[PDB]
């Protein structure tokens, strides 16, 4: 067991190793790392056992980020707790490398080249590629999600800019039969907006949004209007049959035409016919950066656990598990 040492960061308290110093606000906290002389981010959960939900929601992070080991996508450097015992755990931090800022900062600097969409939207599917086949699906792909640096490299993220206006409509709606491509049409949303600067759909609510996705993409055919279950929606979709659709070509002008293709394989209503990110990392957009054999797919990672009801201190100990078997990345 390693040293720590008491100190008070904006109100919360803070008991973290000697290996990390200058702990600075950013809750999260930036601090620098003893051990590699590197910069590192230092997450404290809130209240991890409040609830049967924030102990289940504390155990379920902490599962994925120990499972996460690509190059885009945030790994687990160390994972701590002041706690001596099980009784007295009540506390749970974090690491990571520090980061440079969300493609929110970064874009704020500029709209960026078509060199520069190309390398980014490629990591990110790159990385989408690697979660989605271990089954997890991001679900709140956006701009503030995503950590790049100087380097212009890229890593996926969850902090846990609306959701909403990169929201697939099947999930937006909710008919509770999706797929990983939810995420991909998230990914279309931002290469556009990295490409034009400004919002593909900054809707004002649910139904505001679904107006833009349709001006755009157009009302649903034959075939993917067979394929929705609720009537509900599906009348609402058979009566608002009124939206002056467009065609890519003319929306993103003077795109690498290249990049307008693939916009239009991932911009889909049928997330039965939108591209993965497999698919998406062998498009020609990509030709400059895409190796099949430098875009590795996961483990098998064990989502058995979502379906249990146990209690806030059966969370809490399995949380504990995890925290005494973690192995430090090399
Ligand atoms: C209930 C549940 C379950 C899962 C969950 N997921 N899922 C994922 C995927 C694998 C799907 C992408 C990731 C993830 N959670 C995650 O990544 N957690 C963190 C986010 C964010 C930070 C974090 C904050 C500020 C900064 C500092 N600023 C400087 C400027 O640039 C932006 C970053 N750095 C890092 C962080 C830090 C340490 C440790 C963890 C962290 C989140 C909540």
């Amino acid at each position: 067991r390693p040293t720590f040492y008491r100190q008070e960061l904006a109100k919360t308290i803070w008991e973290v190793p000697e290996r990390y110093q200058n702990l600075s606000p950013v809750s999260v906290c930036a601090a620098f790392d003893t051990k590699t002389g590197h910069r590192v981010a230092v997450k404290k959960l809130s209240r991890p056992f409040q609830s049967i939900i924030h102990a289940k929601r504390t155990y379920r992070e902490l599962r994925l980020l120990k499972h996460m080991k690509h190059e885009n996508v945030i790994g687990l450097l160390d994972v701590f707790t002041p706690a001596r015992s099980l009784e007295e755990f009540n506390d749970v931090y974090l690491v990571t490398h520090l980061m440079g800022a969300d493609l929110n900062n970064i874009v704020k600097c500029a709209k960026l080249t078509d060199d520069h969409v190309q390398f980014l939207i490629y990591q990110i599917l790159r990385g989408l590629k690697y979660i989605h086949s271990a089954d997890i699906i991001h679900r709140d792909l956006k701009p503030s999600n995503l950590a790049v640096n100087e380097d212009c490299e890229l890593k996926i993220l969850d902090f846990g800019v609306a959701t909403r206006w990169y929201r697939a409509p099947e999930i937006m709606l909710n008919w509770m039969h999706y797929n990983q491509t939810v995420d991909i049409w998230s990914v279309g949303c931002i290469m556009a907006e990295l490409l034009t600067g400004r919002t593909l759909f900054p809707g004002t609510d649910h139904i505001d949004q679904l107006k833009l996705i349709l001006r755009l993409v157009g009302t649903p055919g034959a075939e993917l209007l067979k394929k929705i279950s609720s009537e509900s929606a599906r009348n609402y979709i058979q009566s608002l049959a009124q939206m002056p659709k467009m065609n890519f070509a003319n929306v993103f002008i003077g795109a690498n035409p290249l990049a307008v293709d693939l916009l239009e394989k991932m911009l889909v209503l049928d997330s039965d016919k939108r591209i993965t990110a497999a698919q998406a990392l062998a498009h020609a957009y990509f030709a400059q950066y895409h190796d099949p054999d430098d875009e590795p797919v996961a483990d098998p990672y064990d989502q058995s656990f979502e379906s249990r009801d146990l209690l806030i201190d059966e969370w809490k100990s399995l949380t504990y598990d995890e925290v005494i078997s973690f192995v430090p990345p090399p």
